């Protein structure tokens, strides 16, 4: 067993060698630990796609407006401590450490699983920092996760799709019943999906939180150049193009005006025009073009597809890309194979992932590589100045790559 003084990677090793479902010994060891409601205001953010840039772009727009801000994010591109920021900043790997440990002796006899104990790790250090506001994203679905023993002032849902189908249902409707338990009696629900599953007014209903979705309570349009919001408070113009999924713009502006938080038409300016996520379609280049997006499944390809296909008229779409199995491959290589003209692929190490012949059966053209590094080698050798080369599949493959170009900065 660690201690306080272990080194965070022996903290993680003990972690992952690890029943009774449900929220209660969790909530159990929350209220030992007094951290059930981290902030004095929190937003908790559910959906199938589009949680981690609405809850960037929250956090950005909060900071810009002055409020001491801290966010609960998943899972991480490169490294653990990625999933806990205050300030827009991360924590010191000691703090990490010493929540670890104080969750340890907590827990008495109590076992808890690994997204519990980060969940509870990460609202014992926003508690300690003293915020204003805490934005929970959700770890999987809803009623069920770690993140629902907390009580949000203003629940969200992103939008709803086909995901974890083996832990939420086969169906959008069985989905959105599970996604809609971070709902609350009397607190704004705010529903950024434009097709909402009956099954989400019901539990609105059940529970007597106030609905407001888009296309009803509120909506958005867009320009080329610009986009303007509207909502019972009133309305917003030339906003600024934003640098997230424009519906999950639409949905955190939605999610904050619904708050009732002091922010003003500048800040949310401000906030909008600077949020942005790494792996969420990142235009990290030009000549040729470079684009990571970690679009794993078929809603995100498809809502990539639509990207790919906005871009100027080009050379060619070259793909370095890497998967793992516990995705919906053949549907999201489907949608990717609507727009990518050469494929490389590169296996993924592990249990979990996919070998890049496996891929390649469902191409029926491209080329296999060793890693995703010699894959990402060999598209860039390839690649001529008109075109466009863009990583995808997981978060491992976009980190690889990531992680390479970093390294070379050094050579
Ligand atoms: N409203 C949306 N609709 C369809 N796909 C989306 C949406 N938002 C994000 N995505 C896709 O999901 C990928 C990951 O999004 P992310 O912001 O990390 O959301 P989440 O945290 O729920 O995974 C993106 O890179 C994009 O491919
Ligand atoms: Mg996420
Ligand atoms: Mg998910």
């Amino acid at each position: 067993t660690p201690q306080a003084a272990s080194p965070l990677a022996s903290w993680l090793s003990y972690l992952e060698n690890l029943i009774d479902l449900g929220l209660e010994r969790v909530s159990l060891v929350a209220a030992r630990l007094g951290v059930l409601k981290p902030a004095p205001f929190v937003f908790t953010v559910a959906g199938t796609n589009g949680k981690g840039t609405t809850c960037r772009t929250l956090e950005s727009i909060l900071m810009a407006a002055g409020y001491k801000v801290g966010v609960y994010s998943s899972p991480h591109l490169v490294r653990y401590t990625e999933r806990v920021r205050v300030q827009g900043q991360e924590l010191p790997e000691s703090a990490h450490t010493a929540s670890f440990a104080e969750i340890e002796s907590a827990r008495g006899d109590i076992s808890l699983t690994y997204f519990e104990y980060g969940t509870l790790s990460a609202l014992w250090l926003f508690k300690q920092a003293q915020l204003d506001v805490v934005i929970l994203e959700v770890g999987l679905g809803g009623r069920l996760d770690a993140t629902n023993i907390v009580d949000a002032d203003v629940a969200v849902v992103t939008s709803i799709a086909l995901d974890h189908t083996d832990w939420l249902g086969p169906d959008r409707e069985s989905i959105g019943r599970e996604k809609a338990g971070i709902f609350r009696s009397e607190k704004p629900a705010i529903v950024g999906e434009p097709e909402m599953p009956s099954t989400i007014a019901d539990v609105a209903q059940e529970k007597g939180a106030l609905l407001q979705r888009r296309g009803v309570e509120w909506n958005y349009s867009v320009t080329d150049h610009d986009w303007a919001f509207s909502d019972a408070h009133g309305t917003l113009e030339n906003l600024p193009l934003p640098l997230v999924p424009q519906p999950n713009a639409a949905t955190a502006l939605a999610a904050l005006r619904a708050s009732g938080l002091e922010v003003s038409e500048n800040a949310i300016r401000d906030g909008i025009a600077s949020a942005i996520l790494p792996g969420r379609f990142q235009i990290v280049s030009e000549s040729p073009r470079v684009i990571f997006d970690v679009a794993h499944n078929p809603h995100a390809a498809e809502y990539l597809t639509g990207r790919m296909k906005a871009l100027p008229k080009n050379g060619r779409v070259l793909a370095v890309i890497g998967m793992l199995h516990d995705k919906d491959i053949a549907g999201t290589l489907a949608w990717l194979k609507s727009v990518v003209d050469d494929w490389y692929c590169a296996p993924l190490e592990g249990p979990r992932g996919a070998t890049a012949e496996q891929l390649l059966e469902h191409l029926g053209n491209g080329k296999s590589f060793d890693s995703v590094a010699q894959a990402w080698d060999a598209a860039m050798a390839d690649a001529k100045a008109e075109d466009t080369v863009l990583v995808c599949g997981s978060f491992h493959t976009v980190a690889h790559v990531m992680e390479v170009i970093d390294a070379r900065r050094s050579g």
